[PDB]
């Protein structure tokens, strides 16, 4: 493995030009700034692209310490500069007064040299697409590949963690910084991870909060997801049979449950199916769930929804601007090119498709929620590029000082095994929080957690950290213990 820090010192002498961010609503209140990074760290003086950086000054200047510098994203396809304008309204004022808090979006998407491929807002879905059959999935999910091949083959070699990671020291050296620090959430995590294992000496404070097993690169990811989706949907449907008499799906979670299968039943046969007047197909029907589900709060919008889509018409105005906030618009573009690019670029698939096929056809069985989507046949197993270097290595002699792990007990797509198995990897300089009796993700500060925002705080203000892994309670939790 090689580090290319040669290349990476060519570009941090870079001193940016910051604006006020005025093209983009929801970044107003922010500064704007652009970097250059090299397509390819190995050809420094060859092919650039720039960076779309976003910044929020510290708010008590005698009182900063340095720059917090977020993950390029939560979950991979996000935008990191979306997330640092939300962070600015929910982080604790503290942090706020003594970080300048420093966002990007990452290569390849957002305001950073975007690429898109002609996708179809169908083909946008094509991680969580569930499967009319297999064969038709393999046309499918190949199809997505082709399109990515032809229109962005050049790039696709350099899209990788490894290069946000090189590309995290260039912003570090362009803002000035011998030690920067990090908030990274999600795939943030895995980021965080390979940016501390390269050039941790390079870190004061880091938090990782909603964690990507090192296990999982990136087919575990997938594999991992059933289980933790089947209990999460049962852990609603728990909190749903006690309310029959407000929700009216059933009094005991089975019932629940067969109201809400017998809406997949239906989209499952190509009998229609509407929320609101808006129509669900096989994907969207589980994929609107999986997305209430990311977090606990969303428990009562979900029962509105399933009630619409098995009765009712109209739903209660809360559901409808939340619902139309995530879905409403086609999933954004570039994000989902850089999505497959990165999941594809880091790490080879498996190219055989009856492994596949057999995959599926026993996660449909044993985890009927979402089975056949995540253990099915998908584009990266026909990507046309290889990786262009080896998977980091992560492990204990990660030269980060310290590092603090976050972690919701019954998050779903980051599952609690997944932040044991990042804290057994990193070994003793870090330390992992476990907030109880929440299914939430993105804990801190996003779920007000007293417990958590009181311990995070507490390590970014002042250092401190627990002499080893601790637990906090949920007090307002959605259902009993
Ligand atoms: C890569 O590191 C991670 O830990 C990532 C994740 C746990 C996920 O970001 C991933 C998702 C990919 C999507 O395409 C998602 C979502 C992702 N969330 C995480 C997941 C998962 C399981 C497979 C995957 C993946 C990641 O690309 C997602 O939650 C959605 C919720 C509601 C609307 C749309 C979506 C999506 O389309």
């Amino acid at each position: 493995p090689h580090l290319l820090t040669d290349a990476v010192r060519a570009f941090q002498a870079q001193s940016p030009v910051w604006r006020p961010a005025d093209d983009e609503e929801a970044l107003r209140g922010l500064e704007a700034a652009e970097l250059t990074v090299p397509l390819d760290y190995r050809a420094p003086a060859g092919r650039t692209l720039t960076l779309g950086l976003v910044r929020h000054r510290a708010t008590a200047p005698e009182r900063r310490r340095g720059v917090l510098l977020v993950g390029p994203g939560d979950d991979l396809g996000n935008r990191g500069t979306l997330l640092g304008a939300q962070l600015v309204g929910q982080l604790p004022k503290e942090v706020l007064a003594q970080y300048d808090v420093v966002a990007f979006d990452h290569r390849f998407m957002g305001r950073s040299s975007p690429v898109v491929c002609g996708l179809e807002p169908e083909e946008r879905f094509w991680v969580f697409h569930h499967p009319r059959d297999f064969d038709h999935e393999v046309r499918f999910q190949a199809n997505v590949a082709a399109k990515v091949a032809e229109h962005a083959l050049d790039i696709l070699p350099y899209a990788s963690s490894r290069n946000i990671a090189r590309d995290i020291e260039v912003i570090r050296g362009a803002l000035g910084e011998d030690r920067i620090s990090y908030l990274g959430y999600s795939y943030g995590t895995y980021l965080g991870a390979v940016w501390t294992q390269m050039f941790g000496e390079h870190a004061d404070r880091v938090v990782l909060d909603s964690i990507c097993s090192p296990d999982w690169v990136w087919r575990g990811l997938f594999t991992d997801f059933p289980p933790n989706g089947e209990r999460a949907l049962t852990r609603w449907a728990r909190w749903a049979a006690a309310r029959d008499a407000d929700l009216g799906l059933g009094a005991t979670d089975g019932a629940v449950r067969a109201a809400y299968d017998g809406v997949l039943a239906r989209v499952d046969t190509d009998r229609e199916v509407t929320v609101a007047g808006f129509p669900l197909d096989r994907t969207l029907a589980r994929l609107i769930v999986v997305g209430m589900l990311n977090s606990d709060r969303n428990y009562p919008f979900l029962g509105d929804i399933v009630r619409s889509a098995v009765h009712g018409g109209q739903l209660e105005p809360a559901t409808m601007g939340f619902l139309g906030q995530m879905f409403g618009q086609p999933k954004e573009e570039s994000g989902t090119v850089a999505q497959l690019a990165i999941l594809a670029g880091d790490w080879a698939w498996p190219r055989n498709v009856d492994l596949y096929e057999r995959d599926m056809e026993r996660a449909s069985r044993t985890h009927p929620f979402t089975g056949a989507a995540m253990a099915g046949i998908k584009a990266p197993a026909f990507w046309p590029v290889p990786p262009s270097e080896p998977v980091t290595r992560l492990g204990p002699d990660n030269p980060a000082d310290s590092i603090l792990l976050v972690q919701a007990a019954d998050d779903m797509s980051t599952p609690l095994a997944a932040a044991r198995r990042m804290r057994e990897v990193l070994g003793d300089t870090s330390r992992l929080l476990t907030v109880a009796d929440t299914a939430h993700h993105r804990v801190f500060p996003f779920y007000g957690n007293p417990g958590a925002d009181e311990l995070v705080t507490a390590y970014l203000v002042d250092g401190e950290l627990p002499a080893a892994d601790v637990t906090r309670p949920n007090p307002a939790p959605m259902v009993p213990t």
